[PDB]
């Protein structure tokens, strides 16, 4: 009774009611983009490390037609977007470029438009609408700026290839919503396939779609309920933080440098740098290690690597929070699951458990043991970007 069931037919009926009746036509085109969970390969992404995420059936739909009036109108209907609902906007020129502001909603979508690769880009009207909850750790943010994307490739198709359009995505969460992220949510909500987790190799971007067949296991995305202030804040640190190691250890990145390089190292670098490379260099390890065990199907083995993941995370990298702490160390006592641990960016969002989905309604009556409020998703590996043409 806390499981918020995805409704997908639901979400586009919603989209497609509100633009009918907020523009005066039906809406010539529907695309989606999902939501994420990061199973293992946690701050690994911009250290040129390994992630292995998988796309949910939690989704970002536009629906929208082109406008002959170079002007863009967006209405969003997501419960939790700040005031206002709708703006307007000229499409960007040489003269005028799009700035952030108010609302911040709209910012994901003014980014993508101002860096999209391809022209002539003409003037469209679109309803917004996310089933991912918003800041709730599933990249909301990476599902609104890849349905933009898919979007604007239907009014003006792109010659390019699946990392330019995820590094465009980027490029917007870093100029218009001041997030510098890695490529980790883009790539997953480009380029994920249902049944399938998604191998990212975050240096030479070679991709690896990894089938999650077996219908006995299955995943509890448990939403902690609160995004701590230090989120915001931490992120840029760690990221500055993993420079000076690699700066320090003449290492392009962590990915080249290795556990025992690093061990010989306590001393060239600064001690709050060395607890935190452990947790990269580590990472990457049992993100490969995960990878490999999930070929030969020991959901056994997901556990040691996922919730050793968690640890090392909460105490070499420091971006847990109690809530999560509670919700892991909760999981992680329940026979019947193989792991769990936070997933994506910390201080707040969702943990995840591989567990048997004969035991998911005792997870979701005994979790909602937790001092704070339990929203529950049981998660499909899903589908990338998709079009629907109305
Ligand atoms: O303030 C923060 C902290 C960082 C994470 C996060 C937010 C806010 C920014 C905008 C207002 C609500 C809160 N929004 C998202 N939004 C994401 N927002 C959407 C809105 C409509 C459709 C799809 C969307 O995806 N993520
Ligand atoms: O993770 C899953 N299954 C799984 C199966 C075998 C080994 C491991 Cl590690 C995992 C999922 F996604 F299907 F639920
Ligand atoms: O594993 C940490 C991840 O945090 C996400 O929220 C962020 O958007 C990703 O780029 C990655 O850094």
């Amino acid at each position: 009774a806390a499981l918020r069931q995805p409704q997908v037919a639901e979400l586009l009926a919603e989209a497609r009611r509100a633009f009918r009746e907020e523009f005066g036509a039906e809406p010539e085109l529907a695309v989606s983009a999902p939501g994420r969970v990061n199973l293992i390969g946690e701050h690994t992404d911009y250290n040129q490390g390994l992630v292995l995420p998988m796309a949910l059936e939690l989704m970002t739909v536009l629906v929208g037609s082109p406008r002959k009036d170079g002007l863009v109108s967006l209405l969003t209907t997501s419960e939790g977007a700040d005031e206002p609902q709708r703006l307007q906007f000229p499409l960007p020129t040489a003269q005028r470029s799009l700035e952030p502001g108010t609302p911040r909603w709209a910012n994901y979508v003014k980014g993508v438009i101002q860096y999209y690769p391809a022209a002539p880009l003409p003037g469209f009207s679109a309803v917004v609408v996310s089933s991912v909850p918003l800041g709730g750790g599933l990249s909301s943010s990476a599902s609104l700026e890849v349905a933009t994307y898919t979007f604007l490739q239907q009014l003006c198709p792109d010659s390019g290839t699946i990392a330019a359009r995820a590094q465009v995505c980027q490029q917007a969460e870093h100029s218009f919503a001041g997030m510098p992220c890695g490529i980790m949510d883009q790539f997953i909500s480009l380029m994920g396939q249902k049944g399938h987790a998604l191998l990212i190799d975050c240096r030479s971007l070679e991709t690896s779609l990894v089938p999650l067949s077996d219908p006995k296991l299955a995943v509890l995305i448990t939403n902690s309920n609160v995004r701590h202030s230090l989120a915001s804040s931490e992120y840029p640190v760690r990221r500055r933080q993993c420079e000076e190691v690699a700066r320090a250890l003449g290492a392009a990145s962590l990915r080249e440098v290795q556990l025992e390089e690093l061990e010989a190292a306590r001393d060239l670098v600064s001690k709050e740098g060395f607890r935190r490379a452990r947790h990269v260099v580590g990472e990457i390890r049992r993100t490969a290690q995960a990878a490999a065990a999930l070929r030969r199907g020991d959901y056994r083995a997901f556990g040691r690597l996922m919730v050793e993941s968690h640890r090392s995370l909460r105490d070499d990298y420091e971006v847990s929070c109690p809530e999560l702490d509670q919700l892991v160390e909760a999981a992680l006592a329940v026979p019947g699951v193989y792991g769990s641990r936070m997933t994506g960016g910390g201080f707040g969002g969702c943990t995840v458990t591989l567990l048997e989905a004969s035991a998911a309604p005792h997870a979701m009556r005994h979790i909602q043991h937790y001092g704070g409020t339990a929203t529950f998703y049981l998660s499909q590996a899903a589908d990338g970007a998709k079009v629907l043409c109305l």
